[PDB]
């Protein structure tokens, strides 16, 4: 401080900070609204100041793949350090530099195309689950809400996919797994008080309500000694060139794949369903492509689903409209040239994948909803370092490959058996949260009727 002067003096234009809060004031409109003006005002770089952070923005293609691809296990390995976390610093999404690799290494084979074959036929059977539950509100003509019935689904596939537990969490009871992952503006003071991290660091706060972290800790041991297909036990046959993982390194892990694959998966499929109701034309057209593949709603396996393009197609569009990260982001640890341009040491830099995904300078009518952009036609044109809703370079989603799995046997599953229409109660445009998540204004709220 006051580091305010830093892109003032490496030239690099930038709306003015305030003293001590940078920018932040901008964020009110939220961080995506935020971006797309920056974008536009400044041109390919630009520069703000979270509090005294200097955050530089990149929107050139080659100087991305530099960033996110070339230069990442040099100079941009770890993320922007967020906390407290207390014992979550050894979750693989927020480890740093050689920690992180190692952790990378012992989870990656989790996740290949192998290991996730052999998950299709249990992330089958709630989607059945899912379909009773939607019918028991399909047969009462009264409209439903997305999130609850998805957030459902969501979850009963985490615990099963995770550690083998299995329920029916809408409605089967307060079996005791639902209820410790229920607890799924503090945020916002970290930015203009970083330095009260390690303060918070040593009072053993947690932004993860410290409970649930102790419920786990507890009931993975529960579940280790008494086993001794799932992601705690490829885990745990992992840790029978690096040292294996300890015990609670594991419970991290796990509490990390519950928040991906649960806000996550359960938001997106409110987008997706939301883009189909308001375009029942694409919703036919799916639906037509899922009955010719599967023909008389035969049940979907591995290799059909990655059999239907137009679905992949639906995904990945809806995707670029709602890329729930919002922005891609690295720490910048060396002082480094990249692409022609000097970045000093200690800068965030990052990239704004929701500016990119809705530029009109790549994306003709960005606002709106054209599955076509990602026909085997078109997907060609697309600029891989423009569209990442899963990141790029070594460390993107992990996750990838199985998120999509999960999400589109959810799609075959429900649209072979309902169709989606308007209420009036639906909101018309959608309208993001002016706040810090992508997810909707007002729940996603439709009409749900039988074939
Ligand atoms: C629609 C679903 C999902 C989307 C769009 C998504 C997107 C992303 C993005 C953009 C990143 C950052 C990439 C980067 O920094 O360049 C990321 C990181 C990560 N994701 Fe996903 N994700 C999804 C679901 C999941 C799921 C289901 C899991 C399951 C375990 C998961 C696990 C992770 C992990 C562990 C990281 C941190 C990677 C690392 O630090 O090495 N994600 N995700
Ligand atoms: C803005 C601040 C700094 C306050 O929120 C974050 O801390 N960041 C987000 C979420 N963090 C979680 C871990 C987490 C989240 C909330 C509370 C406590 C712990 C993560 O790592 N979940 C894996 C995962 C997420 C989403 C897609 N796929 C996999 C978003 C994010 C983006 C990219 C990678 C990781 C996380």
């Amino acid at each position: 401080t006051h580091s305010h002067g830093l892109f003032k003096k490496l030239g690099i234009p930038g709306p003015t900070p305030l003293p001590f809060l940078g920018n932040i004031l901008s964020y009110h409109k939220g961080f995506c609204m935020f971006d797309m003006e920056c974008h536009k005002k400044y041109g390919k770089v630009w520069g703000f100041y979270d509090g005294q952070q200097p955050v530089l923005a990149i929107t050139d293609p080659d100087m991305i793949k530099t960033v996110l691809v070339k230069e990442c296990y040099s100079v941009f390995t770890n993320r922007r350090p967020f906390g407290p976390v207390g014992f979550m610093k050894s979750a693989i999404s927020i480890a740093e530099d050689e920690e992180w690799k190692r952790l990378r290494s012992l989870l990656s084979p989790t996740f290949t195309s192998g290991k996730l074959k052999e998950m299709v036929p249990i992330i089958a059977q709630y989607g059945d689950v899912l379909v009773r539950n939607l019918r028991r509100e399909a047969e009462t003509g009264k409209p439903v809400t997305l999130k609850d019935v998805f957030g459902a689904y969501s979850m009963d596939v985490i615990t099963s996919t995770s550690f083998g537990v299995n329920i029916d969490s809408l409605n089967n009871p307060q079996d005791p797994f639902v209820e410790n992952t229920k607890k799924l503006p503090f945020f916002l003071s970290i930015t203009v008080f970083p330095f009260l991290i390690p303060i918070l660091e040593v009072l053993n706060i947690c932004v993860f309500p410290r409970e649930v972290t102790n419920f786990l800790r507890k009931s993975v041991k529960r579940m280790k000694e008494s086993r001794l297909v799932d992601f705690l036990q490829l885990m745990i046959d992992s840790q029978n060139s690096h040292k294996a993982l300890s015990d609670l390194e594991l419970v991290a892990q796990s509490i990390i794949f519950i928040f991906a694959g649960y806000e996550t998966t359960s938001s997106v499929l409110s987008f997706i369903m939301y883009e189909l109701a308001t375009h029942p034309d694409v919703q036919q057209k799916l639906q037509e492509e899922i009955d010719a593949v599967l023909p008389n709603k035969a049940p979907p396996t591995y290799d059909t689903v990655l059999q239907m393009e137009y679905l992949d197609m639906v995904v990945n569009e809806t995707l670029r409209l709602f890329p729930i990260a919002m922005r891609l982001e690295r720490v910048c640890k060396k002082d480094v040239e990249i692409n022609g341009m000097f970045i000093p040491k200690g800068v965030v830099v990052m990239i704004p994948s929701y500016a990119l995904h809705r530029d009109p300078k790549y994306w003709t009518e960005p606002e709106k909803f054209l599955p076509e952009r990602f026909s085997k036609k078109n997907k060609d044109n697309i600029d891989p370092y423009i569209y990442t809703p899963f990141g790029s370079g070594p460390r993107n989603c992990i996750g990838m490959r199985f998120a999509l799995m999960n999400m589109k046997l959810a799609l075959i599953r429900v649209l072979q058996n309902f169709s989606f229409k308007p209420c009036k109660e639906t909101q018309i445009p959608l309208k993001l949260s002016l706040g810090g998540l992508l997810q909707p204004e007002k729940p996603v709220v439709l009409k749900v009727e039988s074939r």
